[PDB]
């Protein structure tokens, strides 16, 4: 069972856990309670296993989409932030931690893809997807290319596909309608066709993956790429002069990237729910708290309005939030895995020539709503 009298926190090893610990030291000073921060391997898989037996950490940190399954099994406590506290965070982040109408976690950070460009090759990045073909025809003339990004995963290609109307699951009144899927509608078809045409016209290659795109951009071979905050440090070392900005529009509409929200959940079995709330709300979710975590390992954009406004002085972070507000929160239902596999296959088949855009999307649609 979970020990009372202390707080045990689990967070991924790729996060600023040393920073969380510093926030833990300030909490300990005022309450006399010690905070332990651990980062187990395969945390997302271990938590549900131990929490099921009434054990595990008092607090679990992980992107939100995984919390829907946890809440389904009753592994998370409903949090109780009052109106005042809720207004301190961006409205859309609360939607990311909602399941069956209940708030089951505290939003911490906001992740989303942005357009990254080489300022030396492209002082003024394109505002639309449509102008990319001609831009590439200009650059290839100089031995360069306009754009290169990972085409293997839906995470990177769905922003364009969704722009004109595609969607995973219809969301209304805080709930996804698993039978209302927007994969083979007119909008998704327009987006995927534009993507496939880029490949057919030799502006992109169907085989381009993460490593390839990153290397090409970091070597100054391509004017643009699409990636998240996790990729910035590698570009910093490459010395390429770059900027991060809003994703291009399609047919005048916003590219919609999926939005991931680093969230903090409270174990339903924890006898320390009062200590966890206090720590999360009044120590971590403060300018001083997020700053501590962010200085250890960058969080990217954050859900706390006050601190986000400060972090947004960095255009890269402002861009991240802008794309996030224009995107769609990653659904936290189990059917999302079906969408990801189905759409991953559809894009690969259309990009290769195995299937036409219309047939590829029709198959995925039917596969998802099965
Ligand atoms: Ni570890
Ligand atoms: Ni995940």
């Amino acid at each position: 069972k979970i020990e009372e009298g202390k707080l045990v926190i689990w967070i991924n090893g790729d996060k600023g856990y040393n920073g969380l610990a510093e926030v833990g030291k300030k909490f300990e000073k005022d309450t006399g309670i010690k905070v332990t921060v651990e980062h187990p391997d395969k945390l997302e898989e271990k938590f549900p296993q131990v929490a099921a037996t009434g054990d595990g950490p008092d607090i679990i940190f992980w992107h939100h989409d995984h919390f829907g399954g946890y809440a389904q099994s009753g592994l998370l406590a409903e949090i109780t932030p009052d109106k005042a506290f809720q207004d301190k965070l961006y409205p859309f982040t609360w939607d990311a931690v909602r399941y069956n109408g209940k708030l089951i976690a505290y939003p911490i950070a906001v992740m989303a893809l942005s357009l990254i460009y080489n300022k030396d090759l492209l002082p003024n990045p394109p505002k639309t997807w449509e102008e990319i073909p001609a831009l590439d025809k200009e650059l290839k003339a100089k031995g360069k290319s306009a754009l290169m990004f990972n085409l293997q995963e839906p995470e990177f290609t769905w922003p364009l596909i969704a722009a004109d109307g595609g969607y995973a699951f219809k969301y209304e009144n805080g709930k996804y309608d698993i039978k209302d899927v927007g994969v083979d509608n007119a909008g998704a078809k327009a987006g995927l066709t534009f993507l496939v045409d880029l490949i057919k016209n030799k502006h992109m290659n169907a085989d381009t993956d993460y490593s390839i795109a990153e290397a090409a951009f970091n070597k100054g071979e391509t004017a643009m790429t699409i990636n998240g905050p996790w990729a910035w440090s590698n570009i910093d070392t490459s010395k390429v002069n770059y900027g991060v900005t809003v994703l291009p529009t399609f047919k005048g509409q916003p590219s919609k990237p999926f939005v991931g929200v680093l969230s903090a959940g409270i174990n339903a079995a924890s006898p320390n729910k009062e200590l966890a709330k206090e720590f999360l709300e009044n120590y971590l979710l403060t300018d001083e708290g997020l700053e501590a975590v962010n200085k250890d390992k960058p969080l990217g954009a954050v859900a706390l309005k006050s601190y986000e406004e400060e972090l947004a002085k960095d255009p890269r972070i402002a861009a991240t939030m802008e794309n996030a507000q224009k995107g769609e929160i990653m659904p936290n239902i189990p059917q999302m895995s079906a969408f990801e596999y189905a759409v991953r296959t559809a894009v690969i088949n259309a990009a290769s020539g195995r299937q036409t855009v219309d047939e590829a999307l029709k198959d995925a649609q039917t596969r998802i709503t099965k």
